[PDB]
């Protein structure tokens, strides 16, 4: 059995059965260099990817989970990347918007508003504040999928299962 | 007509408008001193805030919605006390369940575990994640009641309206 590459950083913070916790996450992150010189993600982008790839609430994520995590996380830099060629670590709402439909998601132009305005200071959107609106996207969009069982693009919610779900991300 | 005591932080940061992005919340809470004590509330805190009062996503809100968050905020903060006695500035996820349940959040036992998992770290939930967890529950279930016209306790929620709602907070 081959050695994977990223196994030294989980296994330098996993806890005893395996798993890491969003501060591990956050330091393993850093260690292994993901940002590629942009900011390290901090704590509370770290729970919301726990979540997006726990999809169970139980805060914690195994290595192959890591590995997943680290792949779309690279994937996603490059496509920031291509929008932030000068590289100054921010992107506008337009550049935002052009960013979400190239990476697969489907956004009415008030979604994408929505969207600008929770994330924007000063008409600019850090790298790390794209991140997390791509995890949270991510892991919201699998959520609603898992539930639209008869794939009519709308899902009926229960309000506690609303909130457990939406509250986890 | 009388000068409402909160107006003076309001207007020292208030756009052209009259109304004020985030950024400018942070600072007129933190010069208020409504976090009393504890950790003043952070830049996305006050996105969420935002959001919660402003219902529109147009990212900005007016002086009766900086009061009305004023009221609740310094409620909510009272109600923290009352579990954190010892003033800490923390609080442990059974407390957490208690303080959640007393304030009129109806939320099953695995809806407070998905809650307490999203916001502790070392066992312990800070002022600022009970705040913000506090924040996104009433503009969430806000936004679930606005939708459910029927009262039966479950939305029909098309995926962009989702979406839109959701990133919203």
């Amino acid at each position: 059995q081959t050695q994977d590459p990223l196994y030294g950083y989980f296994a330098a913070v996993a806890g005893q059965d395996g798993q890491i916790d969003a501060d591990e996450l956050q330091r393993c992150l850093t260690q292994s260099g993901i940002a590629g010189g942009y900011k390290p993600f901090n704590l509370e982008t770290c729970r919301l990817m726990v979540s997006m790839l726990d999809r169970d609430m139980s805060g914690t994520m195994g290595f192959n989970e890591f590995k997943e995590l680290w792949a779309v996380l690279n994937g996603w830099r490059q496509h920031f990347i291509s929008f932030d060629t000068d590289r100054s670590g921010t992107v506008d709402p337009q550049e935002l918007q052009k960013a979400l439909t190239t990476m697969g998601f489907r956004l009415s132009p008030q979604a994408v508003n929505s969207i600008a305005k929770r994330y924007s200071t000063n008409g600019k959107i850090t790298f790390d504040d794209y991140i997390a609106c791509c995890v949270k996207l991510r892991a919201l969009t699998d959520s609603f999928r898992r539930r639209d069982t008869a794939q009519q693009g709308v899902v009926n919610f229960p309000y506690d299962d609303f909130i457990q779900c939406v509250m986890s991300v």
